[PDB]
């Protein structure tokens, strides 16, 4: 059902082999084998660049690879040309109307040297508490490529709700800045010990942990 | 092969509906009966809402309508749920294990009610300052529509320095959200009465202030 | 011993998979397995880009492939970047001091549309005969890429000797022009029925046949 | 890794000898004992003449000499066989299944005796003309050194048109060879007394003439 788990950002040096993946859950997403790879550009329609794990519709260079082991589907660009910088998607089919997609993946031809993100989690201002409100920020910044996964945990348990996030914005130093938020009641704030904000960028994770207080 | 017609626009209002184009040939669409529509929310994975021209996928609002005759395929969206604003694509089978796509149509709901941003300045932090950095952040949330301009004060003087401000993500409904951030040192910090994040939107200006008297 | 038989010209469209090969003779060149691939540029030293059929010295992209079936060694560029236009060589090792090489192969990033060569075999001028001399020309021209194999046969038997050939020269229309020759005695000329000049260019051969005469 | 020193030049004369550089480090050359030299004739496959510093390959002139001490490796070529003019490269082992190369040295033999080109105009042909094309060709052969300039006459008038002339290949010894060719129609052909291919080389001008009276 719903989601295939698919990377944030993936990127190479133009000429370098870069392989993306999709993961799943056996059911739908296993040796119950289909799964297609789509390309996208700018602000455009999807475009099958693969189907049935590994077969291409026609007009696809060999370089475009498709593989599947266990729960996880691979798609390899075996010679990145600038044209290959684009957003990609894995999708799978589950009986009747269950046309599920992955999360995405953004392949970038590495312009800048590639920075990892400064995660900064903030507690609800004691004043905003005085106003009977609660909001926590994960300021994620200083990165390139500008595609990251964002998450929030309570007591090391996934905050399913209340969560919002920003799309990466260019900065005066050619970096990306995202921001995730969580809005609650002081009561929900008060009932725990640790609220985390965990972001991912290529093979780089950061969890930022924050804890409840009164300040007064 | 080639790919198939759609309109650059499509509108409506709370009720007012909209119907889209997907114009192909008897080689595809006009041939087989596999009209599928992908609801591309502004930088997202697709969420198909309809395949086989007419029968909605497992959880899609009883609202989307496959509407076709020969070489033309139409989506219909009655009762504009507004939370419909998105990129809408089509895909036709054309034999030999192949599909091709409708150009894309961008739905814009009208009669969306306007709101001013909730402003929240976030004070620099303990853990933060122990690393001896001082980062101030303005969460500019829940405003429609997505124009907003941010401005920092160092006391009275209009301060621009490390003041990085992101473009307004689409907010789990057609409310917007942007982030702002001042880069400071603990020193720059406590040498100043306040700091402010003046946010102006649709005439209405809101502005919050922070003082080093906090438990950070 | 001596030669591995290796193509004339090989070339792609930049982004397209291009595979070169080497052929041999079992003895030396068989399941008596080694064989290395070297690159070259401009006027420069060779450069191992592969060894032991398929292993790379370090600083070689995955794209660089190496394979061996039966008598024939493959080397595939799985994503040609302009930098990949260069001359290539296969080489094999035969006991003690037998470090044999292939003929070559030139990989070109296809600038021009790729032309095949106008072969034109000429008989010894009756006058040059009057001068007791014999020379035959294979004017090979109008091609791109400018790397061709040239050969000469007598009675459908390989002219081992007397043979010379020119390196491809650029022309006012950006084409290459080569010229092979054969010098003999009128006696050797007279003793046969058919002198051929057979040239190759990618998967395109032309044999040009000429026959002895007196003219008077 | 990196690659190793050689001189851009190396000379001698019929006797006079030459000795080359291959200067590396104790990581390679100065370490293991695998000094190998590749005799790159101007656009050719390598022909190794020496491996393991000193013992010549299976058929290499009893003339080439591996000459080394520590970090310097020298080839020596006594008794300049002139047919030695070529690009000369080295290669050092550096552990872990790896080799690296000497920059290249270009041997130039002096005291090479000079000769004027044998000129041969080739008359347009029967088979040729039956296809109704008229191609005239000048074989400019066996001249040292490789400067020669070609010139066509249409009767008396100096004619340039389709007169494509190639650069002088190296001729199975250090004699040179170039080709020239006039593009004509059978008509242009027989409307003219003669045609000539004036070839000037080192002061001496040679010029051959062709007339439609031939059995072509």
């Amino acid at each position: 059902p719903s989601a295939l788990t698919q990377p944030p950002s993936a990127s190479g040096s133009l000429g370098q082999s870069v392989t993306i993946s999709c993961t799943g859950t056996s059911s739908d997403v296993g040796g119950y084998n289909y799964v297609s790879w789509y390309q996208q550009h700018a602000g455009k329609a999807p475009k099958v660049i693969i189907y049935e794990v590994n077969k291409r519709p026609s007009g696809v260079p060999d370089r475009f690879s498709g593989s599947k082991s266990g729960n996880t589907a691979s798609l390899t660009v075996s010679g990145l040309q600038a044209e290959d910088e684009a957003d990609y998607y894995c999708s799978s089919y589950e009986g009747s109307d269950n046309f599920v997609f992955g999360t995405g993946t953004k392949v970038t031809v590495l312009g800048q040297p590639k920075a990892n993100p400064t995660v900064t989690l903030f507690p609800p201002s004691s004043e905003e508490l005085q106003a009977n409100k609660a909001t926590l920020v994960c300021l994620i910044s200083d990165f390139y490529p500008g595609a990251v996964t964002v998450a929030w945990k309570a007591d090391g348990s996934p905050v399913k709700a209340g969560v919002e996030t920003t799309k990466p914005s260019k900065q005066s130093n050619n970096k990306y800045a995202a921001s995730s938020y969580l809005s609650l009641t002081p009561e929900q704030w008060k009932s725990h010990r640790s609220y985390s904000c965990q972001v991912t960028h290529e093979g780089s994770t950061v969890e930022k942990t924050v804890a409840p207080t009164e300040c007064s």
